[PDB]
């Protein structure tokens, strides 16, 4: 099934874009936890983490690697967050694979 | 010494004990020693990297790895309701061990933010 990150990847409704290749697009997140508070995803529907192949290994990685470039992009020189959720005890929001990167802020422990 | 002297680095060559769920070449994963949930351990890699932010282009497929590992640990230790999986970067993260590390945490309900 498709989801509202689908509409943003296909450009249906608005976001405010960060960063975009030929397999992600990264846009900050419509209801911020931090000073910064962007995702990452995947154009390929992934529904969540606990699902993907060991072929996504690739695919992942490159989500976290441009994750911390746009943090480096966006100012966040001491540091941030970088969360992934799955399923409800996991807090999951949206059934399309997505990293969260969060900063601007003192994140504290335990990470909720 | 390969890995690195970080305690991380002392768990992988097996010179500080640690309860080990996993290990490949490329990796390990292990029950972290202070759990902030029912469930927590780390996957990190063997390879020392000190933070994600200095992490390589041509570490994608590891970083990837840390996470196809740690799902494939969360539903092997029975984490069926779900997970949160976090990397911490620098002083705002709460980073205080640089070996780049990825939380796995579960068991009970997970709040927002997360931290
Ligand atoms: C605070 C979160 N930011 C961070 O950087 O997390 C690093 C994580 O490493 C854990 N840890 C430290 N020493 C040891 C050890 O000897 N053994 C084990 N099994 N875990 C350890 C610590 O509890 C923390 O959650
Ligand atoms: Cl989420």
């Amino acid at each position: 099934g498709d989801t509202i990150f689908g509409k943003i990847i296909r450009k249906e409704i608005p976001a405010k874009i960060i960063f975009e290749d030929d397999r992600c697009l990264a846009f900050h997140d419509i209801s911020p936890q931090a000073p910064t508070h962007f995702l990452v995803i995947p154009k390929k529907h992934i529904s969540q983490i606990s699902v993907a192949e060991d072929d996504d290994e690739s695919l992942l990685g490159h989500l976290m690697i441009v994750g911390k470039k746009c943090a480096a992009d966006l100012g966040l020189n001491k540091g941030y967050r970088m969360v992934v959720n799955e399923g409800s005890d996991g807090g999951q929001s949206v059934y399309h694979v997505h990293l969260h990167v969060l900063g601007g802020r003192q994140m504290h422990w335990p990470p909720g």
